[PDB]
Order: C-alpha cells, then sequence, then structure tokens
C-alpha cells in the first residue's frame, strides 16, 4: 500500500493515434503487480479497426510503474506516485519510418486502479514493409539503459529493439525516451538497466480486433562484479 | 482552368498539434502564385498560446503546389490538383528531438482557395536546447532532392535542413518526406532538386501570437551539363 | 602563377585501403582544369585486384580544387594552394556499411601537377548487398552544402548521396566531410552549395582492373532571389 | 585445454591506426581466463604518442574469446578456435565522428598465447570535443545484443555505449559489429546478451604513454523467465 500502489492493481487504457493518415482509437483495461513488474493488458480497437499497419508497433506505448526495483536501485517511477508520471518517446525503424508516443500515468487510490492516457503517431511506413504487410510477430526481449538527467531531474531511456518477423527477419528500432515525474523527485537514481519481455497474443474475431499484452520488466545493474 | 489553379490564390490553414505534451491549434490564411512557387502565410495561435517552443519548427508544415516547375520536369503536385495531395514527414534534430507532421492539401476551385489541414507532433526537445530557449531565427535556404517511387506512384523527399541560431550557430535537422497525390498520376517525374527559401517574421502583440511566413521554391535538375 | 594553378594540369594518385579485411592499393593520374571544376581521372588497381567490392564506393575519394567558384564566394580550396589541403570523410550507407577516407592534396608548381594521397577503409558491406553483388552503376548528381566553421577556420560538407543500381534502384549514403587548408586561410567563405556530377567508366582488361572517373563541380548560393 | 584454450592464457597485441590524419602504433601483451571472460591488457604507444585524441576510443578494439558462456548458450567464438576469428566494427559518436576497427584473432597452441592483430581508423573528432580535449574517463558498463545471421553463418553485434566524461557528461556511441569465424561454424547460437565491464588505468610516465585495460564479459539470455 506504498505510494498508493498494491501488490495487485488494475489499469484502464485509452489511446488515440494516427499512422500515415489513418486515425484510430484503442480502449483497454489490464491488471498486474507493480512490484513484480508484471502486467496483463487487454486492448480493443474501437475506431479505425481493422488497423492497416501491424499492431506490434503500438505495444511499448501501454507503464514503468510495472518494473521490479531491487533495494539497491532508487525507484523514480513509484517514487512519483500516486500522482504518476509522463513520458515521451520516439523511434526510427531501419527503413525510415518514425513514430512518437506520449503517455500520462495517473494512479487512482480510491479505485486501486491506474489510468493510462496514450498518444501515438507514426509516419512513412513503406507499402511493402513488414509493418504494412502485417508480417511481425513480437518484440524480442530487451535490455533498456536508464540514464539520469541530474540538472533537470528526469530520466532518459535508450533501448535497441528488434521486432521479430514471421519470415524470420529482424526489424530494428531505436527507442529514445524521457521520463518525467509529475512530482519533484527528492532522490535521483544512478544509471541502471531494465530488462523487458513483452508478448502479444491476437484475440481478434469477426467483430473486433483485440489482443493481449503481457509485460515483465525488472531493474538491475551490471551483472558483472 | 488549368487544374483549377490561378496565379493569384488565397489559402486557408488549420494545424493541430502537440509538442512534449503541450497541445496547440493554429489557424491562418494567405495568398500566393503557384506558377512562380511563391506564397505568403499568416498564422495565429488560437489554442495553446503562447507556444513554449520556437515557432520555427512548424514552418515547413505550411504545400508543394507553390513550386515553380520547368516544363522539362513533370509537376506531380499540380497534376494532382484540384483534388490535391497529402504528405508525411519526420524531423530528426541533432539533439535528439524528433517531430512528425502530415498535411492534406485540397483546392477549392470555385473559391480560388487552397485548403490546408495539418497535424504536428514533436518530442524530446531539451529544456536547454535552442528550441526551448527560443534561439532559432530562420531555416537556411536549402536544396531538397525529390526521388520517384514508380511502384507506388508517389514521391520521396530528402533534405538536410539547418535552423540558424541567434548566437550565430546552426541547428541541424533531417527531412524525410513521402508525397502522395490524391488521384492516381498518369505520369511520373524523374528525380530532381527543389531549392527553397523560407522566412519568418513574427508579428505577435499583447492579444495574440502571430507571424508570417514567406516561401519561394523552384524545381530543377543538375546545374552541370 | 595564381596560387601555382593553371587551366590544364595533370594529377598523380595513390590510394591505400582496406574494406572488410581486403587490402588494396590504387595508383593513377589525370588532367583537369581547376578553374572550370572539371577533371579526368585514370585509376588502376596495383594491389588487391580484382577488388571484391564495387569500385563505385571509392569514387568520391579522388579534390575540391576542381570546383568552379564564382567571384562572389570565397574559394577556400584554391586559396590554400599551392600548399594544398586535407580532408576527412565518413560514408554511412543505408544497409549498415560505413566507410571513412582521408586525403592530402598538394600542388607541385614546377611540375604543374597535383599530388593526391589517400586512404580508404570500409566495413560491414552485406554479402548480398549491392556493393558486394556489384550492382552499383554511378553516383547520382548531387548538391552538397558547405558550411563554414570560423572558430577553426575549416569547412564542413553535408551531402546525401545516391548510388544508382543496375536493376533501377538506388542505394543511399551520407557524406559528412571536414575540409581543412594546410596554410591558415586569411578569409572564410559563407555557406554555399556545390553541385557535382561524377561518372565512372570501367576499362578493365585481362591484365588489370582499371577505370576512369570524370567529375564536374560548381559552387553556388541559393537559386532563389 | 579445449579448442586450444586453457583457464589461464596470454596474449600479444599489435594495433596500427589513424585518427584525423594522426598515425600511431600500439604494442601490448596481456593475460586472462577465456573461460571466466576476464582479461588484463597492457598497452604501450610506440608510434604517434602522445596521442592527440582520448585513448578511451580505442579500448573496445583489444577478443570475444574472453567471454563466459553458460552451457545453455553456444559459444561461436571458442567454437572457432584455435584458428580464431575476425571482426569488423564501426561506430558514430553523437557529435558526428565515426570510427571503424578490425581485428584478427589467432590462437597459438604451442605458446598457449593469443595473437591479436588490430586496425583502427577514425575521422572528424571536433577540435573542442571531449575526445580531442582528453576529457573522458571510462566506458560505462554495457549489455551487447548478439544476433545470428543464419544465411551466412556469422554474428552481428549491437550495443549502445556511453563514454563517461570527467565533467560528468555522457558521450554516446553506437557499436555495430560483424563476427566471422575463421572456421565454418557447425552450430549457430540463438540471439543472446553479452554484458561487459571495461576499465582503463593510465600507467603513463615521462617516457611512455601506456595504460591497462581490464575486461570482464559474460553471456546470458533474458533475465526474465
Amino acid at each position: 500500500s506504498a505510494h498508493g500502489l498494491t501488490d495487485d492493481m488494475t489499469m484502464h487504457f485509452r489511446m488515440e493515434g494516427c499512422v500515415d493518415g489513418h486515425k484510430f482509437v484503442i480502449e483497454g483495461n489490464g491488471n498486474g503487480n507493480p512490484f513484480k513488474g508484471k502486467q496483463f493488458i487487454n486492448l480493443c480497437v474501437i475506431e479505425g479497426g481493422p488497423l492497416p499497419f501491424s499492431e506490434d508497433i503500438l505495444s511499448a506505448a501501454f507503464n514503468r510503474l510495472f518494473t521490479e526495483y531491487p533495494e539497491g536501485i532508487v525507484d523514480y517511477f513509484k517514487n512519483s506516485c500516486p500522482a504518476g508520471y509522463t513520458w515521451h518517446r520516439s523511434f526510427r525503424f531501419e527503413d525510415g519510418a518514425v513514430c512518437i508516443c506520449s503517455a500520462d500515468i495517473t494512479v487512482n487510490v480510491r479505485e486501486n486502479c491506474i489510468y493510462h492516457e496514450s498518444t501515438f503517431y507514426g509516419v512513412n511506413f513503406p507499402a511493402d514493409g513488414p509493418v504494412m504487410k502485417k508480417m511481425t510477430t513480437n518484440w524480442e526481449p530487451s535490455c533498456e539503459k536508464i540514464i539520469p538527467i541530474n540538472s533537470q531531474k528526469i530520466l532518459k531511456g535508450d533501448v535497441s529493439m528488434y521486432l521479430l518477423l514471421k519470415d524470420g527477419g529482424r526489424y530494428r528500432c531505436q527507442f529514445d525516451t524521457i521520463y518525467k515525474a509529475k512530482t519533484e523527485p527528492k532522490e535521483m537514481p544512478d544509471w541502471h538497466f531494465i530488462q523487458h519481455k513483452l508478448n502479444r497474443e491476437d484475440r481478434s474475431d469477426a467483430k473486433n480486433q483485440k489482443w493481449q499484452l503481457i509485460e515483465h520488466a525488472i531493474a538491475s545493474r551490471s551483472a558483472l562484479p
């Protein structure tokens, strides 16, 4: 019950985006253990579906509160709760397309639920690219580098991502993020890693395009002594 | 009329955007001579003013119809009128900031007016960068290379841009644009260059943030025989 | 003489390099008119032949003296003669390959001959890429932007290059060059453009791998009034 | 005594490089446990010293044989011994400078020593940059991503590196590597991580510029279950 978070919370998701001119809105709700960096997100496309681009590109847009932080690493994110935090991210794929996303994370103590406001925009996905051809299956597990920006008291994210393709090829992407606490940080953490594992399961049917995302993230430092 | 265009038209502008969470809306109008690739733009911030980021980053979002093309190069843009055309672009600044914008151009023949609709999103402008410190003054005259992608009957733009700084420095940006006619083109151009000159003059008062833009662009091939 | 240069000179070339472990040495000569930015280059592989990678990637390594400059723009290069100048450049291809090259240009007044010495190193050209499959044909005419760095009295080059492919495709590369006079310049130019046209004609026989290059370059400012 | 490697070997180092025109040669010899991914390298600049650029940029040029591979991960490197392997790497620093390095690793069973042939080239380090001003202290610990290239049976390396600066700033760099076994690989490993820790200790004096590098590297997979 620290900072407004419990070992078993819920979340509500709302995302509005536009990719190469195609507008869309996504409604969702999930649950997870902010302390074990584990969450189950359930999303449904209410507007724009069926999406003309691969839904995998949106995955990383839907919450560092769900990160397991050991005692040795300051937890900037939970530290700024229940107020929440905001982040801004961009990424260019190896084929020129670039996307940017922003989200506002707010914790509602009364409901023991987290409210996620998501924004996503992308441009220039090649017509014959794996994204427009829906040939992606999952983001390969990664190791994100979290750097502290002292002067301004915020964090920077740097992670090389690979979107695995059905044809076995790898689609490289560079995540560059800025994490801002909605509350003046009293203590800034040192640099550290955050390994992630994000999986997508298509739950689509004749009526709706929907899917589930399971994210497992955990912080740490150099494995080397 | 020749594609519904004349040498003395007016324009209507409406942009909606968000840079690092700060929403804003801009409206404006103007006049120009498409045949001489010359245009005057008058903008006013009707929402989100005063903008916390330099207005210079938005400048290249406000119409290739205003490009003087020589008869030796196919004018993909004027050929798409009056229906018009759409475009998508990414801005990758040297300090990590990245922006993406899209627009829809349409010609209203009866009104001899061109309607311009756009969206602009940017992310990660450093707090002490030239953009947030409002040190930018104007984009530097450039030379964009236009490449044809015949398989999709669309065009690709490539131009390394430089924003001049008040201290005498410069700030680099990379423009990667995809241009696409609304109606299928029955003829495609070979690659070519487009030189531009874009100038901004701020005319903000106590009641509103406003400014004018002046663009001049000409299409050409290599200068070497 | 005007800086020891004349309108009908000869040149001497010697390049040493290594691309992905494959060493090679190239020698050659030529003639040209610096005042009209026009030159003819004859190269021959004397070591490492036949080159396993397309000879096109080396082409831009073989002299800004051959740039026709208008009196309205300071000719930083001719002003550095006869001592000459040195330059350093990086090539970042779209498939991950990166090359770096440097050269030292010197004018031998008595011999009316320019001595050109260079080194060229490249790395990671994919086995099935256009370079190793020898699919390249010629660089496309370009427009390089020259920027002055007054604090070090040196110049910076910026040009997005495209190598044309035999199947009708293109292969992008990014030229980032630093140019520096050997003797301190007593005058610096403003930024400007330099348009180029470089053509290769292979003339290899049973005994040697040889080819000729023809370059034409002119300096200018914006085409817009 | 597997593949020619023991739990306690030695190495000899020879590197020839050129940075922005400055030539240099480095002679060295080290020892380590290829099985615990631990090594102590001792280098001395015999030519070109004192180096005008920060010696930290050369660090990663001096042997994946020194990586601890658990039973669950195939060991491509030791697998190709005692023949050895070769690698090619490039990296662009956030300020434009780019370097490329290559090395040939050969194991000498009789001497129980590894011979390291190193090549390094860099260009365009800003005069007032942290590299030319010698303001760097160490490469921050990292997590490299090792990907297998099936078709060709080789490995690709991807690691975002940060060269820590005396003034506390971080100097970003992107390592892109290709690892090639000098012997047809019979078994290719799946993707995996290789965390590293490389430290530099200046052992320079009035006669020689010399220093020691301790590298500790260990392979693994997603920390997440």
